[PDB]
């Protein structure tokens, strides 16, 4: 079906195994010095030797970094290859309460490596922020986010980008060997796990057709909360959960009732019978969420939540990214779904919905603060399931009719690209599809492959695209 071509999966797939000899030139390993202690940051310290030069990076400070760099850059003469271990710093910004610390230094590293002119390429390592093989855990979401941007410094800078590796729980010999081989050469790949049985690498495939009823998905009821809700795509899933039986929304949003167009949903949603809530709640506001839980009825207990908050505007380049930039784009993603997965992990939800994007999926040049911000979704997605929750996260593409990309410069920028404008009603039909099969995370989007893979692999291969069979023909 029409819908069925909608729908993406991200999947692990195994490649080679690495050659067995260390880098011939030196590294420069990045470490957040206050926090260097977990386990797999002194393994990979111990892996990469003792002869590998090794940057504190503390703070955030870029110009001094730049001058820091710089001068271990003229002392050390070329580097191979710059390793940050900034991954392991989850504690959330001092000055910037959605941005955890090892984003901020690891969007920092990026920009100050190129002020200084270092052009070995970077490899951001991670533990636990993918969800990589049979009934791997994904135990972080905060460094999951962390590939979102690192897909994007790839796009941006990729003559000086190497790649992203998800490091296992206990790095023992033979995962440090494939560590140190992937540094001397990763074989086309970029964005890899390491795990006991062998390398794997992230591929994207097109997702299983549909089977109705296979993911046992219980019948819409009770009350349902829809963050955003008062918006374009959020509007449109309230319309749909309407007309499916749900007793009662909770529509919210930072301009509630004075939202544009509130007036009309509305009414357009009570002549279909269902109760309406529209409430004014900052998402990224926790004592606000419990207040509106708090309030709902005995006979209407919160069922689902479906996360459609979020900004895109005043994002940047990885070159000319601020912190404070970086913050606005993280709040209704990564700190008020931590609020929400919170609030409710005990309610044992039937379904909860993150609405994520394609920026994070394969990343998009000017979008770095959007494609991490959205990672984090699709990362604590993987985390709940690991904890026996429900989660799913859809990487919407392109909408048409309603929402963001109803402006013609971001509608023209996409579409160019070949991430084409979905109609409402097939991408929430997708949607649909997606939660009867109770699948944890899908790309939804209408694509142009012969467009759309020749352009996004012009300056660097992407491995990722090797397992969509369009993008395989569009590039013979
Ligand atoms: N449209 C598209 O093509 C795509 C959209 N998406 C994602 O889908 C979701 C919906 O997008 P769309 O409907 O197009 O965009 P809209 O701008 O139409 O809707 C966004 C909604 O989020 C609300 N919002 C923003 N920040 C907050 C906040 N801090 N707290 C609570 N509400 C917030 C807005 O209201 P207010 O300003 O009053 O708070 C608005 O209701 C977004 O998360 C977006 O990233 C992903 C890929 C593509």
């Amino acid at each position: 079906s029409h819908m069925d071509a909608l729908r993406y999966h991200i999947e692990w797939n195994r490649v080679a195994e690495p050659g067995t000899a260390r880098p011939a030139g030196r590294l420069l390993a990045v470490i957040s010095p206050d926090h260097a202690g977990a386990p797999w940051v002194t393994a990979v310290l111990d892996a990469l030797g003792p002869d590998t030069v090794r940057f504190e990076a503390k703070g955030t400070d870029r110009a001094a970094w730049a001058a820091q760099l710089a001068q271990l850059r003229e002392d050390e003469g070329e580097f191979h290859a710059v390793v940050s271990l900034l991954a392991a710093a989850e504690a959330l910004h001092t000055d910037h309460g959605s941005v955890p610390l090892g984003l901020a230094q690891t969007l920092l590293l990026a920009q100050a490596l190129g002020d200084a002119g270092l052009t070995a390429p970077l490899w951001c390592l991670t533990r636990g922020g993918v969800a990589a093989g049979r009934g791997d855990v994904l135990s972080s979401p905060v460094q999951g986010a962390l590939w979102g941007l690192g897909r994007v410094i790839g796009l941006e800078h990729p003559d000086r980008w190497g790649g992203l590796i998800d490091l296992p729980e206990t790095v023992d010999t033979r995962a440090a060997a494939r560590l140190t081989g992937l540094l001397a050469d990763a074989g086309g790949e970029d964005q890899l796990a390491i795990r006991g049985s062998g390398v794997l690498a992230r591929r994207l495939a097109h997702a299983a057709p549909a089977v109705p009823g296979s993911g046992k998905r219980p019948p819409v009821h009770g009350s349902v909360l829809v963050t955003g809700g008062t918006g374009g795509i959020g509007g449109r899933v309230a319309r749909r959960l309407a007309e499916q039986g749900a007793a009662h929304l909770v529509l919210t949003s930072r301009r509630g009732a004075d939202a544009p167009g509130a007036a009309e949903l509305r009414a357009e949603l009570e002549q279909l019978g269902v109760r309406v809530t529209i409430a004014a709640c900052d998402a990224a506001d926790r004592e606000a969420l419990a207040a509106l839980l708090a309030e709902l009825p005995e006979d209407a207990p919160l069922t689902a939540v479906f996360h459609s908050a979020g900004v895109a505007h005043d994002d940047a380049p990885v070159a000319d990214l601020t912190l404070g930039q970086l913050d606005a784009l993280m709040r209704a993603k990564l700190t008020a779904a931590r609020h929400l997965h919170e609030l409710t992990a005990d309610l044992d939800l039937d379904a909860f919905v993150l609405f994520s994007s394609t920026a994070a999926v394969w990343g998009s040049g000017g979008h770095p603060g959007y494609a991490a911000a959205n990672a984090y979704l699709d990362a604590l997605a993987e985390h709940r399931r690991s904890l026996g929750l429900t989660a799913s996260s859809v990487a919407w593409g392109t909408w048409g009719e309603v929402g963001m990309a109803t402006d013609p410069e971001v509608h023209d920028r996409l579409v160019r690209q070949g991430v084409l404008a979905m109609e409402p009603e097939h991408a929430l039909g997708a949607l649909d599809q997606m939660l009867e099969n109770d699948d944890t995370a899908a790309a939804i989007t209408l694509m142009d492959w012969e467009m759309f893979a020749p352009a996004f692999t012009a300056n660097r291969p992407s491995a990722l695209l090797s397992t969509v069979p369009e993008a395989v023909s569009a590039l013979s």
